[PDB]
């Protein structure tokens, strides 16, 4: 439970927003365990299947293409709930309902633009991640304060 | 509704307690525009002209003696709903009802001294605006990462 | 009641994990007057006598153990609510309950760890302030800023 | 001498990349008082003006241009020695020379684009601010800490 | 000389404008252990018995005075060098021409109002512990990332 | 010399010290471009090749063992002049002779475990680059700020 993950990308707009540091940030104060992360472009192909179950919903299309658009950092993290946390840790997915503290309320305005992305489950995460990253990608180390973090 | 402004002004305690710094920061990272700024003293027709709708009530001269007291920054910012989000930036105006995260939430304790007041509506907002500044002090102007917090 | 006063015991945990002066901070930015505080492990008997309420929890015994593990940072800060401001400002018991922009919300993950302690009550603040510090420790000063917080 | 007064101007750049409320809290929290402050599009003859002693530059014509790019924040500053030591909080005019620690140091890196001026000398300094601004745009009052500062 | 100890005390003016936090951060994240910490008022004659060495000079008295015109936080930091890179962290003593990134580079400034004091010696720092500190105030314990601030 | 690029790796030591988002942090506001990253540990043979040079020097052996030990961020970064002013920002090699507001400075204190590194120079950076990364790995975008970075 302790182990479970995420998977967490800087969308476009908080990569050109100067966001990454600050992100990242939020995540290794909180006490979780990055476990991989790769800086890089999304090629279509990618991309639709990982939104492969939005396919439908107008704005697919405009989605792919802006994720296209540029680079993001896909990442991931490890952590007693992780998943629901970080979601948490991320704000409402409209950042207009996203409160302060939130990763989109203090950082942007639009749907369309919330600068980042998370898995809503863990199943989603682990799709998402083996989808995103080679298993030999993923890293396994001890954080010095694992048992300060954990009981 | 991008091109929304409200009527954020901070308090001469704010000013005082150094935090303008800290606050303009909140507003210019979730991407809002500052249209206008001046660091002005407040006169008591106008303020009175302005805190308008509570003209009896046993706190009102109270404030505006306090509001007068001291230099405020006063400003007008823009974007999709600034008006609504900023309240929510701001807190809730009893220091003690807003959350951590918030303006208020964070730096301040007593409604007397509230650091920072913004347009709670729309209509108002204008007014405001329109009251506290000439027509002509509004810079119109494009962020250079517009398209990175709109689509 | 602007003089009530509270404790905050900064746990074991978030001392080896570095955020005494994040939580400090904290403090000092809402606007609390730091009274007393003092650096130290706690003996079990003053565990024990602490958290005497849970004494017949599952978890006491392992409560006890982990703060004499190390040491921790005790204060008393005073301002208008301390007691059930701070406690806002800590957030969830449970790390996971608790939001953002608290201080459990930002920085810890789990109960067995929550690396912050703040009474819940005011007699309970009484209780504690002076299970930890005689009288005579705690400073009496009053704020530059002071009736720029307090009206 | 501690009433002694610079005159800090924030570049379209700045403006652009969000230094404002950042470049702000430096001041603020080093101890120094804010005098005055508007957001303008700056005018060219207010700024060959503003920036004659470099009339005969390759650059001037560019320097006009790009400053009259956008708007600004003009600010004046006082405190004791807040000319020079402003100056050092800065860093070099050239962000390549300006160590980490300064405004220049910490975010930008061209000349062309140094988010921000300082006035160079005293008289320069109240040149400056004359040219500026209003006299009536001078704001009177004393920060809660002034003694807190100065001995 | 990894256990090396520096004795460094923030003034009634950190405590005034709220930077204890922000000290204690810095030597946090830089890697030095936290030994010992007290919020304590001055004594007259332990001011004194320390500020012994500028028995006479202008000041003294003065110094005296004012380092008694409020509490102040106690504090024993350990780590390799704590003492020159403490000293080095702090500032120059001067306000003046002490760098931007410094304790007082970024916080104050007059050597009246210069925020915090560390030792500029060993044999110094001794003296100052012994005489701030009873021995048993001096917190033995290990950082969990210790090996990895030391090979 | 806009394009000029950097290797900047954030050693073992500052990736279990939660500094990451810091690091990277101190190269976006400075406004340096974010070209590729990648998270994971370093294999022996890759490392000894990386201080190929310095195959003799005594610390060599446990130089490799020791960048071995966890995981880096590994990365280029590009812009006008990053390779200098990357070293800049980082500061001394040993973290004793580095500045405050520098990222050692700040960060840590012995040479063993100096958390990161910086390109020495242009053809280090180049072929830093190279050992390091697949071409394919160098994502091209275009900032949305290089203007207002850049003339
Ligand atoms: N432009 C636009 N994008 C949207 C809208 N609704 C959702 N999206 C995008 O689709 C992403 C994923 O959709 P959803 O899963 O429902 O959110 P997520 O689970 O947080 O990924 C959101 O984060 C948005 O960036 C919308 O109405 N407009
Ligand atoms: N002393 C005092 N001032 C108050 C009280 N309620 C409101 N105010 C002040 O008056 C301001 C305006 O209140 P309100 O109309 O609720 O907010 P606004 O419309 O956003 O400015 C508040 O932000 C406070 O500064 C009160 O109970 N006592
Ligand atoms: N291991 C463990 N510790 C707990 C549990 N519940 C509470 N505690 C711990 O003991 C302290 C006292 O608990 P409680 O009275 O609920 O929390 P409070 O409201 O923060 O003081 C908490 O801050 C926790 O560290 C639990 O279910 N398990
Ligand atoms: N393009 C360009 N602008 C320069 C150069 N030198 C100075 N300036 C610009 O003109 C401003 C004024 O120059 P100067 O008075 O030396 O510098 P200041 O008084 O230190 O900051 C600088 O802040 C730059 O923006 C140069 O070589 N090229
Ligand atoms: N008012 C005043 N205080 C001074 C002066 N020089 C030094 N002091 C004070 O005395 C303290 C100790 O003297 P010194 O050893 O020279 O300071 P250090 O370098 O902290 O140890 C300083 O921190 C100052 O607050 C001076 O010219 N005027
Ligand atoms: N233990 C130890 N490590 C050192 C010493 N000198 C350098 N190193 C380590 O080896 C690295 C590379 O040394 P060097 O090539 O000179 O530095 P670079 O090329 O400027 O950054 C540094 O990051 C240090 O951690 C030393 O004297 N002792």
């Amino acid at each position: 439970a302790n182990s479970e993950r995420t998977f967490i990308a800087i969308k476009p707009d908080g990569v050109q927003r100067g966001l990454i540091g600050e992100i990242i940030k939020r995540f290794e104060q909180k006490g979780f365990r990055l476990v991989a992360m790769k800086f890089m472009r999304a090629s279509e192909d990618l991309l639709k299947e990982h939104y492969i179950d939005l396919k439908d919903r107008p704005f697919f299309a405009g989605l792919v293409k802006y994720m296209h658009s540029g680079p993001v950092v896909a990442m991931v993290w490890e952590g007693l709930n992780v998943v629901k946390t970080g979601r948490v840790m991320l704000g409402e997915t409209n950042p207009a309902d996203s409160k302060p503290g939130t990763i989109r309320g203090d950082f942007c305005i639009q749907v369309g633009r919330n600068i980042i992305h998370g898995s809503d489950s863990v199943e989603s995460a682990e799709k998402e991640i083996a989808l995103w990253f080679h298993p030999e990608e993923l890293v396994n180390y001890k954080s010095c304060a694992q048992n300060w973090i954990y009981e």
